[PDB]
């Protein structure tokens, strides 16, 4: 029930979301890290504009996730977007 | 009270946020659109983890906005993060 948004074209992820709503999941979670946080927002916005006109934001969580490191190495921002209805 | 996260380095925006909190602001809004939605999340996560450890997510709003593109109108994702104490 979780869609990890990665490197595929955006519409793949929009499709994954729609597919799962039409097998009556009530909640969908979209999750992304780093640069692709932009794309996760796109996925959710396209979905509710063109394809599930009644989708609403249940909640949005922002976090940081820790990465294996060399000194100076970075961690990474993450988003989790919950949709329903 | 409104910081538009654009092309400058992340730490510049962190600085503008932390300054405003040091001058006793209650609510800070960070806005970004497109690719730099990633950078906005960065600004707020770093601020929270490293400078204002009691800064809270009051509200997170995802939207779509339009801009003059290369070829007529264009739609981009936008984010509005409200941090508070």
């Amino acid at each position: 029930n979780i869609i990890f948004v990665g490197k595929k074209p955006t519409m793949n992820y929009v499709l994954a979301v729609v597919t799962q709503f039409n097998n009556n999941a009530n909640k969908i979670i979209i999750k992304a890290r780093g640069k692709t946080i932009s794309k996760a927002v796109d996925v959710a916005e396209i979905t509710r504009h063109k394809f599930i006109p009644d989708a609403k934001y249940e909640e949005i969580r922002l976090d940081t996730e820790t990465l294996q490191g060399e000194r100076g190495s970075s961690n990474v921002s993450s988003i989790e977007i919950t949709l329903s209805r």
